[PDB]
C-alpha cells in the first residue's frame, strides 16, 4: 500500500463475458501475480458494459502485442481470440491500476 | 472539389444498432457521399459480429480523433457515441480506393 | 494556442545520421500535412540520451508498425532495414509540448 | 526448470561498464544460481528488436529484484548511464544442459 502504484497494465477489451473466459481471465490473472509479481497487471474492459472509451484508451489488434507477452499468457489470449470469441484487442500501458472494480451487488 | 487520390477512410467501431444508430450512419453517409465527394468514406465495423480485430487493426478513442474531423462529422459522431452508445471508438486511414 | 494532446508516434534511434535525419524529416512532414493532430513524430536518440523515462518503453518495429499509415511504414521500414539506426517505436497519447 | 532471464539493454561499454556487468553475472549465478539468469544486450551493435522483444524503464523491473541487483542496476543506471532499460523474461533456457531427470 505503498504512495505510488504504477506498473505494466496489460488492458484486455473483450465484447461480453461467457462463464469460461471469465475462468479463463481469472486463471491469466494469476500466472501474473505469480511469476511476475509487481511487474504487471490484468485489467479487462468489457465494451458491452463500458462501450464509450477514454482519451487514453487505446485497442490494438491481440497478435501484434501480444508475442512480447509472456508464453503462458499469449496461450489465453490466443483462446480468448479464436475460441471464446470474445477478446477485441489489448495494449500495454504503465498506468495507475488501483481499486478492483465491477459495480459489486455483493455477487452473492 | 476534384475526385481523384488519397482518399481518407473515417472507420466506426460500434457495438449494437439501435434505430437512430441506423438512421445516423444513413446520415453521416449521405453526408460524406453528397459533400466530401471522394475525400471521405466510410466503413462501419461491427464488433458484435466479429470482435477479433485485425492485425492491421485499432480502435482509439473517439474524443481524440473527431477533434480534428469536419463539423458535420464531428456532429453524427459524437451523436453515435454520448446518445447512442454504440460508437466505441474509431481510425482513420488515408489510403486510396478498395 | 496553450498546447493539446494527441497520439504520439516515438521513435527510438541509435543515433543520428544525414539520410536517417532527411526521412525523419520527411515523416514528421507526413503527420503534420495529412494526419494532422491525430499522431505526432517524437524522435528519441539513444546514443544522446540513453537512459528511459517511466512511462516510456520501446516495442519491436514490426508488432506495433501494421497498425501506421502507410508512408508511416515505409519510413519506419527505412530507418529499421535500410539505414539500420532504429531500434524500436511506440504509440502513446499523450501531451505534446509546444516543442520541447 | 525456467530461469528468470534479466535482460538488459546497454548503450555501448565504458571502464566503469563492464566492471558492474562483471559483477552482476556474478551475484546471479551465485547466490541466485539458476534463479535470475542474464543476457547483456548493447543496442548499439544491433538495434533492431525482435518481434518478441521490448524494453522498459529500469524503475519499474528494476523494483521487484533483489536489493543488491538494485544497487548494480541503480548504479549502472545513474553513474555510469549506459542502461537504456531492462527486460524480465520468465520462460525456460533449453539450449544447453548438464543433468536432469525426465520422468521417461
Amino acid at each position: 500500500m505503498a504512495p505510488l502504484r504504477k506498473t505494466y497494465v496489460l488492458k484486455l477489451y473483450v465484447a461480453g463475458n461467457t462463464p469460461n473466459s471469465v475462468r479463463a481471465l481469472k486463471t491469466l490473472n494469476n500466472i501474473l501475480e505469480k511469476e511476475f509479481k509487481g511487474v504487471y497487471a490484468l485489467k479487462v474492459i468489457d465494451v458491452l458494459k463500458n462501450p464509450q472509451l477514454a482519451e487514453e484508451d487505446k485497442i490494438l489488434a491481440t497478435p501484434t502485442l501480444a508475442k512480447v507477452l509472456p508464453p503462458p499468457v499469449r496461450r489465453i489470449i490466443g483462446d480468448l481470440s479464436n475460441r471464446e470469441k470474445v477478446l477485441i484487442g489489448l495494449d500495454l500501458l504503465y498506468e495507475e491500476i488501483g481499486d478492483q472494480a465491477e459495480d459489486d451487488l455483493g455477487l452473492e
